[PDB]
């Protein structure tokens, strides 16, 4: 007999933080659904309600996935999970801090800015990591907030990483626009990203869901 692992560790946000999250992510949705640029883009394709785009979204609480394990059948989950930092981090509280929203024509989602502390509980073989895209380690941690309807498990990272790319290089240019919490970026091909002015910081603990 073994022991069969989580579906998946991760940050789950408590109700407040989550609800907060949830929230913001709506309003952002449907603010930029409204926004005369995003419009203008959207009809090079009338108005689309972002909300009912991405669709499919997290029905318990949000959370920011670190290591996929499903139950032990996913590489290197039993290895992840025998970390001393996992087990010493189990059930532990943290804030994740959320820099951005985006969406693109597959996602919408937040961007979390792990710690140093945080990231040691990143996992470090994910299949495609920020590594193998010139990119800080960690930089795919997010908090999805929805997904359209054919779009599969892990789009929101990979989405993010290439989000992170245009920013990198410089593709950001200036602002569209602008909503109430933060300044907006069009980076071309219907990927765009709300810059917070002021991050998001969310109360999440660290544990184990098991679906
Ligand atoms: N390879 C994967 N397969 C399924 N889920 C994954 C995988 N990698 C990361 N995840 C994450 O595990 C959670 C439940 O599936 C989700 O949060 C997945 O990431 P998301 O961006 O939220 S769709
Ligand atoms: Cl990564």
């Amino acid at each position: 007999e073994k022991d069969f692992l989580p579906l998946y560790f991760g940050w789950f946000l408590t109700k407040k933080s989550s609800e907060t999250l949830r929230k913001a992510g709506q309003v952002f949705l449907e603010e930029l659904g409204n926004h005369k640029a995003f419009k203008k883009e959207l009809r090079h394709f009338e108005k689309l309600e972002l909300v009912s785009y991405f669709g499919k979204r997290p029905p318990g609480v949000l959370h920011c996935t670190t290591k996929f394990c499903d139950y032990g059948k996913a590489a290197g989950a039993e290895e992840y999970a025998q970390q001393e930092v996992v087990k010493r981090s189990y059930g532990k509280a943290f804030k994740l801090s959320i820099s951005a929203l985006f969406v693109t024509p597959k996602t919408a989602g937040a961007q979390v800015v792990l710690t140093d502390q945080e990231l040691q509980l990143w996992p470090s073989d994910l299949d495609k990591p920020s590594a193998s895209e010139g990119l800080p380690p960690g930089s795919r941690a997010h908090v999805t907030l929805g997904c359209a309807a054919d779009v599969q498990p892990v789009q929101t990272g990979l989405d993010l990483l290439d989000i992170l790319q245009q920013v990198k290089g410089g593709s950001q240019g200036e602002a569209v626009g602008e909503l109430p919490r933060g300044k907006l970026y069009s980076l071309g091909k219907g990927r765009w990203m709300l810059s917070l002015t002021k991050k998001m910081e969310v109360k999440a603990i660290f544990t184990g869901y098991y679906g």
